[PDB]
């Protein structure tokens, strides 16, 4: 298939509820390939795609050189009733890279620069009265996914090391302005903030919670929330972070999760023993007591503050000691 008389599909990069993203040759322009998002002809996804186009048009006007590392939209059009958005071609997602590495975690120096760029990008959105709402490693993509495969003696396996860890943030179809309607449920479950789970209302801080989850995943290679159930997810939080704040518990209407304004959770049920084996207090996940591991986990703990009003902002996160070896 050849959209818009110039774009020949050569590969499908990824597929989702919205449609797919394909890699295309541009037969009119010089031959650097592009990424093309082809949106399903369903109202739900059409409307998100038009919102994405509006957001990216305004971000391109404010930040035409992508200083703040949002993916660059090159053009958009309609084709057989599908909205098609042409993007600069990026490399693998940060999730794809970890997975293809056998779920080996990223090196701390790479985590530092990736976290910085992520916080920079999302803080730019937040500066602009926008919340992303769907931050996850799948929506953080490497500008170039080239690697060197080195022998790692510890322990005895070949491992892939990023040549350049620069990223960009993608997927603005769920992004929500301060004054716009806020969806009831946002984010992918493992990155979803507690105020979303408890239906208390959400704003920019829910992005910070997701980034905190992303950072631990980069550090560990796996999610600390291996769950597909909301009450179990809350039990995992309490295992990692301590009890939920009482003020959040009495404000929620999610009464099925609570007994006497405490989480209705049997730690000695079968699911309770699953949680106890999969999760543990946050700092027990640290693999070193070195000061820069300590500052990463201090940053993560501040991003995983339960109360969205007390959670660190990305403006404050950007000044965190963890990022010093970058400056
Ligand atoms: C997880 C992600 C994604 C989807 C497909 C894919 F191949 C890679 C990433 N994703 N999930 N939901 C959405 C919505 N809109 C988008 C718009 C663009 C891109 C995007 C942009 C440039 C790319 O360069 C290479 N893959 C890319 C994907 C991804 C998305 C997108």
């Amino acid at each position: 298939d050849v959209l818009s008389a110039r774009y020949e599909i050569v590969d499908t990069l990824g597929e989702g509820a919205f449609g797919k993203v394909v890699e295309c040759i541009d037969h009119k322009a010089g031959g650097r390939h592009v990424a093309v998002k082809i949106v399903k002809n369903v109202d739900r996804y059409c409307e998100a795609a038009r919102s994405e186009i509006q957001v990216l048009e305004h971000l391109n006007t404010t930040d035409p050189n992508s200083t703040f590392r949002c993916v660059q939209m090159l053009e958009w059009f309609e084709h057989h009733g599908h909205i098609c958005i042409v993007f600069e071609l990026l490399g693998l997602s940060t999730y794809d890279f970890i997975k293809e590495n056998g779920f080996l975690p990223f090196r701390l120096d790479h985590i530092r620069k990736m976290a910085y760029q992520i916080c920079k990008s999302v803080n730019f959105l937040h500066s602009n009265k926008l919340t992303h709402t769907d931050l996850k490693p799948e929506n953080i993509l490497f500008v170039q996914s080239d690697y060197t495969e080195a022998y790692n003696p510890k322990i005895k396996r070949d491992e892939r090391t990023l040549i350049n860890p620069d990223i960009k943030v993608v997927d603005f179809g769920s992004a929500t302005y301060d004054d716009e309607h806020h969806s009831t449920l946002v984010s992918t479950r493992h990155y979803r903030a507690p105020e979303v789970i408890l239906a208390l209302g959400w704003s920019q801080p829910c992005d910070v919670w997701s980034i905190g989850c992303i950072l631990i995943e980069y550090y560990l290679g796996f999610t600390v929330f291996p769950t597909h159930d909301s009450k179990e997810h809350l039990a995992m939080m309490e295992r990692i972070l301590g009890p939920l704040p009482k003020h959040m518990i009495q404000k929620t209407r999610k009464r099925k999760y609570f007994h006497h304004d405490r989480l209705d959770w049997d730690e000695h049920s079968s699911a309770g023993r699953y949680v106890s084996r999969a999760c543990k207090p946050l700092k027990e996940f640290m693999l070193s007591q070195d000061v820069e591991h300590e500052r990463l986990f201090d940053l993560i703990q501040k991003m995983l503050e339960y109360d969205p009003a007390k959670r660190i902002t990305l403006r404050e996160a950007l000044k965190h000691p963890f990022f010093d070896l970058l400056k």
